[PDB]
């Protein structure tokens, strides 16, 4: 067993539960994109650890969060590699599920560095079988994972939508603070299914595109982001944070006056996974007792550090890197 | 340790040594090939065990060969998965080397089922480090792997060429019968370096193209293939077999008048790995005491059977599956 073991008494029970995706990123660097029928060699290769779920857990875990990852991977070696990687990044793996019927989720990514273009094929694999019915069967109808000590749930939109929504509803009904980062961007039928669940979302944390799709407000800037916040509060979301990339974020804590905080001025080298870093960091700071605004300002700083380096999870900061007063 | 362990008395020493490649095949089935800049989902995914080296070892191992694989994989989970898969296919893994600095080699393979077209990006990864100097360092300058009592060596052209050539030469100098399958097809510079080592090749077993590029003799059919055979005897090769797909093979034993055996008439569903199956089967049968022609006749039948099912290694027959009169 590479995975952690939970104890009878729950001594190591997490503060933060992430229920979402774990994908290996298989990155082949190529001199040109392959044409149909072409067999070629890569010029370089890189194996990365991704999935928005795992990214957010690892962002939190690297800062010292008592975070646990709930997901499905294979019994394959890729699954074991992920489980170990999570542990080494401070993420509890007791509630990682392993299937013999599917490979670990992964993305096959081709990168032309000369032209800086990508081609990506997402292979959710085991993730597609991470259903509410399976989750319930394996957790005694969520009792195993939603213990009374649990303060935060983080979900994304990278696992079957019913799993995300049912987990949010059940956690919220137990008084867990639910965080929903609706990434990747919901499709029109996903938006329709999400909206009735928004009352069970303590904190809705979309980017501009996602806020656009959910609310019907065209979000492009601070003022339109503030309108989006309003629509989201009307749909029953308590706390709203909308990230705006280089423009930072906007938020409203529980209907209060919305606030804008601009992006840090940094040399953006690679923003891949910056959003996940923001979300994971944000929730860690809330588990340390920061209020939403304090938490997002610090997340905004963490995500800004991440933007200055390549490597997605490899760019997420450790506490030593943060300015005084952030931790 | 997933890998096999040798005895002090050589009681498990193999009859057949395969020095070549192990690649995981990451097969993403797609609605269409991705365009430049596109992110898409697969429709399904399949994890397979490939590399021509492993493929040939597994073809032999499935028929009961006392075969051992010599290769380099990672310390990663893919590496560990390959090591176990080899064992489950009757291949000894005591001389599988592992490096913590490189992922296991892999091919990222996209398949459009509609069009049956493929795009393939090969990432040799660990394989690039499988050098003659490493091989020597790990094997007491080949003494650990080229025991007296080793009967056959199989090499391909999917590891660093010098490792292939040096191994063939060392094995031949010890009275091992050396089989060289020059796949994938050697490039002009590879041909130049191969040619002086052909006197150490007991059996050269290319397909049509590969015979073409080595002799200069264009091969399309039987008449030309016989020309190419003479050309390869001229270059110093004792025995010569050329596979011809659905047209079976041609061969000459130690300078005898060539023979054409035609292909078996079967419903070709998927010919991936058929050549690997032929080579490994051929060697197994020679190891059982059949002569080149009887070996090749049976290898021809095995490869024909493989072509009737998808799955590469999974399409390679086990003895219980063969029609009577093949084993
Ligand atoms: N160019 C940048 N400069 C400074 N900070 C940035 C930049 N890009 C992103 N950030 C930081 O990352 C956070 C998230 O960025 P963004 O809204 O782009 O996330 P996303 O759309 O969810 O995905 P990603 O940022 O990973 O592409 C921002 O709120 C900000 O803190
Ligand atoms: N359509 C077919 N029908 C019958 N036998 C086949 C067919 N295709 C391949 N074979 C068998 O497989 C052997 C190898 O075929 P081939 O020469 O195509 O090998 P290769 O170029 O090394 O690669 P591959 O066979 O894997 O495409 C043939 O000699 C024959 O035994
Ligand atoms: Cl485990
Ligand atoms: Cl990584
Ligand atoms: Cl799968
Ligand atoms: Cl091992
Ligand atoms: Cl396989
Ligand atoms: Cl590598
Ligand atoms: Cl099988
Ligand atoms: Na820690
Ligand atoms: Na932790
Ligand atoms: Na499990
Ligand atoms: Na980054
Ligand atoms: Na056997
Ligand atoms: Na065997
Ligand atoms: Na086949």
């Amino acid at each position: 067993r590479a995975r952690n073991v939970r104890s009878h008494t729950g001594e190591y029970a997490p503060d933060i539960l992430v229920v979402g995706s774990c994908f290996l990123d298989y990155v082949g660097y190529v001199d040109h994109m392959p044409q149909v029928g072409e067999t070629m060699h890569s010029v370089s290769f890189h194996k990365g650890f991704g999935g928005k779920g795992a990214n957010q857990a690892v962002a939190a875990g690297r800062l010292g969060a008592k975070v646990a990852m709930v997901s499905m991977v294979g019994t394959d070696g890729d699954g074991s590699d992920y489980i170990k990687e999570l542990e080494r990044n401070g993420v509890d793996t007791a509630y990682m599920f392993r299937t013999g019927k599917s490979s670990t989720g992964l993305a096959m990514i081709l990168v032309d560095t000369k032209s800086s273009n990508n081609e990506i094929v997402i292979c959710p694999n085991a993730t597609n079988h991470f259903t509410p019915e399976l989750l319930r069967a394996q957790t005694n109808n969520y009792e195993r994972i939603l213990h009374t000590g649990l303060k935060y749930l983080i979900c994304q939109n990278e696992i079957p939508l019913p799993t995300t929504l049912d987990t949010i509803k059940e956690a919220h009904s137990r008084g867990v603070y639910t965080v929903f980062n609706s990434a990747p961007a919901p499709k029109p039928a996903e938006v329709e299914q999400i909206k009735p669940f928004l009352p069970y979302v303590s904190l809705f944390c979309p980017n501009e595109v996602e806020a656009t799709l959910i609310t019907g407000v065209k979000v492009t800037d601070t003022e339109s982001a503030f309108s989006a916040i309003k629509a989201l509060q009307q749909l029953g979301v308590r706390d709203v944070v909308i990230t705006l990339g280089a423009a930072g974020f906007v938020l409203s804590e529980n209907g209060a006056e919305p606030v804008h905080v601009t992006g840090k001025h940094v040399k953006a080298v690679d923003t891949t996974g910056a959003g996940d870093c923001f979300v994971g960091s944000m929730v860690y700071f809330m588990s340390r007792g920061r209020n939403l605004l304090e938490a997002c300002k610090r997340a905004n700083e963490c995500a800004a550090i991440s933007v200055t380096r390549k490597g997605t999870q490899l760019s997420y900061p450790h506490p030593s890197e943060l300015p005084a007063g952030v931790m």
